[PDB]
């Protein structure tokens, strides 16, 4: 029993981080095969960044993988993100991927810092493309990922805060999440709204863990909720989202609709003082998989 | 900026996760040099648990019913003995993965990564804190016996804690990695229950401080408290004792904020008497206690 934010063990990436230094600049980057990935923002020196790079010397950027130093042999850029071609290939290099996620997917996100991983957390990508995370200066080039099986998929490297607290990045490929660009320009996150199928998901894992007080007799249409979901800032549900929940619903005899029809009340009645696992507000970084991991015990 | 319940790399402990297995028994168990430990229960049958004598049981036993599996290989054992609630096999290969590392008994309130493995492979690492009645509240399915925690300050791996059981209430109870329990709990399956829980008090503290230094001031107030007249308010509420232990411990963070550790206080009676107002603070609609003081520096500050 019980229910926690979890993330994927870390060890298959720690292995894979490195220190990055150009000029005054230092941040994290990802070791993989003879590869080093960072993000371009590292660049010595509105910004024209094919212009600038020309200027660099492969030997103008340090590599660090602990104390041993690595040899850069050569340089290229690919969208926002760097690529150090090095001279040796990490004998730590797991079986991985490079995935884009979608809003309301979770990673892990291994928080570095001069190349030394720091700390380990869950995340969602928010629907409006930004993750509320945890990073300080130095964090730059810190990675996301999910583990399936042996095979990490990376799926985000961290580039910037925004004025809000939150933080944005790109996928592997260099590829911001988001209406964002690597500058220093006038930039905010949008307006972010709750991921619906998360929420519901979370119910359920309220439920097998014996949670169960915000269920009625009631259910309801996709189209009755769906109104009710974009006046409080609810993502609409979708058909998809209730075949993603068919698994939890067979599980607990709560059919997707019945759980609306909870959530509805929630949303029109608060929770009058009471909480859910441990709660006292409607979780949303929970897939429905997280949920299924969890209450079935996958290994890795 | 942003403030999250983070847990320690993982990776160290990874590498000294194993499986034992006794009978039709299996669980986990925790690899250092030529040692693998892990939860003595791992030799009952389940009619042994409600008064096993453990003694009389492991003398029975012979180094080859042990079965320990490090990955796709099989360690074989030429010894063992018992210490308290943990049995310690000594194997003939020594973990080459082996980190530095110490075991360290920790208080009520202390903080630490939990790996949550089975059948000898880590399914995924969260934070959890020391209950003041002994427990965590942390996830664990049947299998997850023998899983570890830890923290990871330096590069040496301090183990606090090996998972032996869940009670009624869903929390969960171990040991140190000398076997000795957190609490009055017993490896039997005797009655036992977890006592009251209560609030632990100073993690508030140090998490409304980190609050602030987040950019977060709505909750002060402009009034001050006694630590006497803070206490007997805070019980009340079913909030732990704040010592002068705990006011020292607040010393840096209140240096840092400008804020007196009896504003804070202060400010803390108030939000018991009047809640949130529909509000949140680092994105809680609830008062979070299993943040430290320490734990508030290493990702505020460095
Ligand atoms: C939800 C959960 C959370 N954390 C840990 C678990 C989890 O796997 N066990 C923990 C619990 C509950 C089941 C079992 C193992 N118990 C063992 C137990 C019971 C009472 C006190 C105690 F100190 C340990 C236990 C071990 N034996 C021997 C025969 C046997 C072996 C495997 S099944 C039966 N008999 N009882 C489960
Ligand atoms: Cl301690
Ligand atoms: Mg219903």
């Amino acid at each position: 029993s019980g229910f926690r934010k979890m993330a994927f063990p870390s060890g298959k990436v720690e292995g894979c981080m490195v220190q990055v230094t150009c000029g005054t600049t230092t941040l994290n980057g990802l070791w993989l095969d003879d590869v080093v990935y960072c993000p371009r923002h590292v660049i010595c020196t509105n910004p024209n960044y094919e212009d600038l790079l020309i200027r660099k010397s492969n030997h103008n950027f340090l590599v660090q993988a602990g104390n041993v130093q690595l040899r850069v042999i050569g340089h290229s850029m690919q969208n926002c993100v760097l690529k150090l071609k090095v001279d040796t290939a990490n004998p730590k290099t797991p079986k991985y991927k490079f995935v884009r996620i979608q809003p309301g997917q979770t990673f892990s996100v291994l928080a570095c810092y001069n190349g030394s991983p720091s700390g380990v957390y869950q995340c969602a990508m928010r629907p409006n493309f930004t993750i509320k995370g945890s990073f300080l200066n130095g964090s730059c080039g810190s990675v996301g990922f999910n583990i399936d099986y042996d095979c990490v998929s990376f799926c985000y490297m961290h580039h910037m805060e925004l004025p809000t607290g939150v933080h944005a990045g790109t996928d592997l490929e260099g590829n911001f999440y988001g209406p964002f660009v690597d500058r220093q320009t006038a930039q905010a996150a949008g307006t972010d709204t709750t991921i619906t199928v998360n929420v519901l998901a979370w119910l359920y894992a309220a439920v097998i863990n014996g949670d169960r007080w915000f269920l009625n007799r009631f259910t309801t249409t996709l189209n009755d909720f769906n109104l009710v979901a974009m006046k409080y800032n609810y993502e609409p549900l979708t058909q998809d989202h209730v075949d993603i929940l068919g698994p939890l619903s067979a599980q607990t005899g709560i059919a997707v609709l019945d759980m609306c029809a909870s959530l509805k009340e929630l949303l029109q009645n608060g929770m009058n003082g009471r909480t859910i696992l441990g709660s006292a507000l409607l979780e949303d970084e929970f897939t429905p998989f997280d949920v299924v991991r969890q209450c079935s015990g996958v290994t890795f």
